[PDB]
């Protein structure tokens, strides 16, 4: 069975889906990965989109939301767009998935998930920054989330309430910790001296590059801890 | 009655805020001016975040999630915090919302202005770039609704799924358009020739500053047009 990760944010601009795309370009390595745009801002698949146009993908009719309303099959979804990196891409109209009325709503992905799952290794779910019906259906499927922040004003509060909504779920699924846009200046470190004594803390990524050596850190430190 | 203006955008990252802030704040120096921040986001509430913090405003207690749930009364939110420019600011919480169940949920905004109303010229309200019952509440209290959009792939496809939200809403609600970030050097100008022969076009914002004017523009041709 896939493990899959969640990376979530109930706050924009986190760098949430920048990521979502190097965690999961760096499992793609040595594993077998599906990359799910499941945000309605389809940042991941903007980033993709070059060699998703090459492809001719039509991915007004083959994407997130057309799966969850079971208009069409998983597979026929799936773009590669990397070696060992597949994409189900976004599109604007699972913005309609939290008004549209449908049964056992919340279990949808999961459903759709189980039909294939098995040919990998990882799958890494990419969400919007909402607390909604979207999330849900990720959080259901999911072994572990992973939700890069950032030092700002309400950060903590907004984590606590990120871990309510994950109980009122009834998952007993664990959060790991990114402080993102990390100023190593910074005068009043205020998140880091309260996140840094939580053993889910993972580390910190600075505001080829030294930029992918830290997130190679943080991958490495949340396997070890899993 | 005041009129009542809703800024949206369910593309993020095209200055619906900023827009907001600034077309409000246009309004305030020769009419009285409500500023509702029902952003989950609560952009507007940070920019502000200064002057609400040397009033000493609870507004963990005193915010528009907390009138949508009848916990408080709306004149106990409203926070002077320009001349003729009152605010009521958002807060986290407001993520709940969307998963709370309650009666006649999309018309508990409506409920509450109709308490106050009166005082204000007009009320702006910003909200999330999110297709959700938090709009449907800006959107049924509305005469009208502003989108500062940019140009991006995907635009008037964005456009008109809002469009369609709107009338499955039952609303006969005209909508304004901007185009923010507006490059007068770019190559093709693909949105602008689309959007320029539409009556509801209000014109471009670039990318005492001729920033203002440029909205005071915007803002003298919309007072026109309705
Ligand atoms: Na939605
Ligand atoms: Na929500």
């Amino acid at each position: 069975k896939p493990k899959i990760i969640t990376i979530a944010s109930i706050k924009g601009g986190v760098g949430k889906s920048t990521s979502a795309i190097i965690l999961a370009t760096l499992l793609s390595k040595n594993n077998k990965v599906l990359l799910i745009d499941m945000d309605t801002q389809a940042s991941i698949t903007s980033y993709f989109y070059e060699k998703i146009e090459k492809l001719g993908i039509n991915f007004t009719k083959f994407n997130i939301y057309e799966i969850l309303k079971e208009n069409v099959d998983i597979d026929s979804t799936i773009i590669n767009v990397d070696n060992n990196l597949d994409l189900i891409p976004s599109y604007l109209t699972l913005h309609n998935f939290s008004e549209d009325k449908i049964e056992h709503k919340d279990f949808l992905l999961k459903t759709s998930l189980g039909t294939l799952y098995y040919k990998y290794d990882y799958i890494v779910i990419d969400t919007n920054p909402s607390l909604d019906v979207t999330l849900k259906n990720a959080l259901l499927c999911s072994d572990y989330v992973i939700i890069p922040m950032t030092a700002e004003k309400w950060a903590v509060e907004s984590l606590d309430l990120f871990n309510f909504f994950v109980r009122k779920l009834n998952l007993f699924l664990p959060i790991f910790l990114i402080i993102t846009r990390f100023k190593k200046n910074r005068t009043h470190k205020t998140l880091f001296e309260i996140l840094k004594t939580k053993d889910r803390f993972l580390g910190t990524i600075s505001e080829n590059k030294d930029y992918i050596k830290e997130y190679e850190n943080i991958l490495e430190i949340f396997l070890k801890k899993i």
